[PDB]
DNA sequence: GCCTGACTCGA
DNA sequence: AGCGAGTCAGGCT
């Protein structure tokens, strides 16, 4: 049953109404300067397919697109956003976004495309994308019938959708959180994107020189150490030479064979020297593939950008997500890795990267949201928190911590930020799992607050059926009734970790939002380039520096108020390895 | 060519 | 017996 619509060639005053659903497609995973391959407008008028070139060279329509009191529903309006500012044309007053709402509503559904949202509210009047368009090598762009319907019945499905998600959502008291947050957090996202981080490509490649010459010596000494070549890039082979010739101790196993992680290694380096070299081996081999290699391959030669895409409807805490590249997990723990980061570069001269993070912001919406007295007391005082949790479980006096006091107490706070088992906990510290209850169970002695407040929130999930951040956003649990222990036990996990987490995240967000309006009102060049769950980076004239060390830090801490002061860190310097 | 497991990086 | 992302090897259709 083919859906009724006019397949237009040229735009009409009744295609321009101020209130329209509208699917602007792009069908290449990456967006950036990507084909917009047809268009879609549903409204009070009718139904109508437009062919990109007619419509995007159209005077009227493109004002139409650009102006903010036209409004539009539209699934992953970033998406559009981004592959029309590539054409040098804006897209405003886009008031609903289905995917995002779909998002806050379940984020456990996984929805990613149009027929998903629809099938959450019985709306099966759509095809999947993956159905028209195919998937991996097949993945095709169909005729013009085909892609025209498929179009058509999508943006008829965001039509007739955005009430009732929208009553959902105001039922959930998410109805601000869409429209106030989440929605103008996706237009900053889209800048971001655009503006892209500049790379000193030629600093890059000099340092793969380095590694490759380095790889070469270390990998010629592993195979003289094993008396053969093989490939040192597979487990099983490297099993078979640690484990079969070399008859080193099988410490752990994996579901499919011998383990040959990181920390089984570091127990085996006292009985063989090829031991060291591997390991030596992994660090070099993942910083040239997935560090250097890995961004030159997404560096655009075109401008010497990288272009991150953010998933911004992916994570269950609230989270944002980063890929091609991931900007994310760039190294810094060791120095070796860390230079990696002198590569990424203002994108004008006479600019610095500016770095501002937030000093332990999860444990500090956990002493808020569990009132903690002592944990309160200790961010009050603005105390070395993982000293302050050493004094207090091994009830000692600040001078009596020791260096391992402090890694310890520091791992129980790691643990409990990332909402970690017990058994986590013990494979982190290398200790037995009864030692690691044993730890937790001192810390909870000493901060009994927060003991209650995971009593509590784990009852909530029983109850309610779901547990709650800051700002209302959402997580269903309902493996919190499972009788499968380790099923039950993650699941009351998250119903801990994830208002605290996910509060962090709907923080730092509302600072981006808040950071992005004062830029603007105090006529700042300065813009926004990343964001890293806890930390913004951004790119400024070097004039602009003494303000944005006044502003920056002053915005992210004054985003929400809690019951404990929120604090922020920054630096500066002509890299991001210099912006620490 | 497509999928999966093993490994490792960040906050 | 945390999460996401990316790389690599090795296995099947
Ligand atoms: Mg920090």
């Amino acid at each position: 049953a083919k859906m009724a619509f006019t397949l237009a060639d040229r735009v009409t005053e009744e295609m321009l109404a101020d209130k329209a659903a509208l699917v602007v497609e792009v069908v290449e995973e990456n967006y950036h300067d990507a084909p917009i391959v047809g268009i879609a407008v549903v409204n009070e008028h009718g139904r109508f397919f437009l062919r990109p070139e007619t419509a995007l060279a159209d005077p009227q329509f493109v004002a139409w697109l650009g102006d903010e009191t036209k409004k539009k529903s539209m699934f992953d309006s970033k998406r559009a956003a981004v592959a029309l500012k590539w054409k040098g044309i804006e897209l405003c007053g886009v008031s609903f976004d289905l995917l995002l709402a779909a998002y806050l509503l379940d984020p456990a559904q996984g929805v990613d495309d149009v027929a998903a949202a629809a099938k959450m509210k019985q709306y099966e009047a759509v095809r999947p994308d993956e159905a028209v368009y195919g998937k991996g090598a097949k993945r095709a762009v169909p005729d013009e019938p085909v892609l025209a319907e498929h179009l058509v019945r999508k943006a008829a499905a965001i039509w007739a959708l955005e009430r009732p998600f929208l009553d959902e959502l105001r039922r959930n008291e998410q109805d601000r959180l869409l429209v106030e947050l989440e929605q103008p957090l996706s237009s900053i996202l889209a800048e971001m994107e655009f503006a892209g981080v500049k790379v000193d490509t030629k600093r890059l490649e000099q340092m793969g020189e380095e590694l490759a010459e380095q790889l070469r010596t270390v990998e010629q000494r592993i195979y003289e150490l094993a008396g053969q070549e093989f490939n040192i890039n597979s487990p099983k082979q490297l099993g078979v030479i640690l484990f079969e010739k070399l008859q080193l101790p099988v410490l752990k196993k994996s579901k499919t064979g011998y383990s040959t992680s990181a920390d089984v290694l570091e127990k085996l380096a006292p009985y063989h020297e090829i031991v060291e070299n591997i390991l030596h081996y992994r660090q070099l081999g993942k910083l040239q593939s997935t560090y250097i290699e890995g961004l030159l391959k997404v560096v655009r030669p075109d401008t010497k950008k990288v272009h991150t895409i953010f998933n911004q409807a992916l994570t269950q805490t609230g989270r944002l997500s980063s890929t091609e590249p991931n900007l994310q997990n760039i190294p810094i723990r060791l120095e070796e890795g860390r230079k990696i980061r002198q590569a990424f570069v203002p994108s004008e001269s006479d600019w610095l990267i500016f770095a501002a993070d937030y000093s332990q912001i999860e444990l500090r919406v956990l002493a808020h949201i569990a009132e903690d007295d002592n944990l309160m007391e200790a961010f009050r005082r603005d105390l070395d928190i993982h000293t302050k949790t050493a004094m207090d479980i091994f009830q000692v006096s600040e001078d009596e911590v020791t260096p391992n006091m402090r890694r310890q107490a520091k791992a129980v706070n790691f643990g409990i930020v990332y909402g970690i088992s017990d058994y986590g906990l013990a494979q982190n510290l290398n200790i037995s799992r009864k030692e690691a209850a044993e730890f937790i169970e001192r810390y909870f002695e000493s901060f009994p607050g927060v003991k209650r407040y995971m009593e509590n929130i784990v009852q909530e999930a029983k109850q309610k059926g779901y547990v709650t951040t800051l700002l209302h956003r959402r997580r269903y649990l309902p493996d919190i009734t499972s009788r499968n222990f380790n099923v039950r036990s993650f699941a009351e996990r998250m119903a801990m970790n994830t208002p605290i987490q996910g509060s962090a995240a709907d923080i730092i967000k509302k600072a981006m939002i808040d950071l992005n309006a004062r830029l603007k009102e105090e006529r700042l060049q300065a813009r926004l380039l990343l964001q890293v769950h806890d930390e913004l980076i951004l790119e400024a004239p070097k004039e602009e520096m003494e303000r944005l060390c006044r502003l920056v830090p002053e915005v992210m801490e004054q985003a929400v108020t809690l019951r404990v002061p929120l604090k922020v860190d920054y630096h500066y310097g002509s890299t991001w390895y210099d912006a620490k």
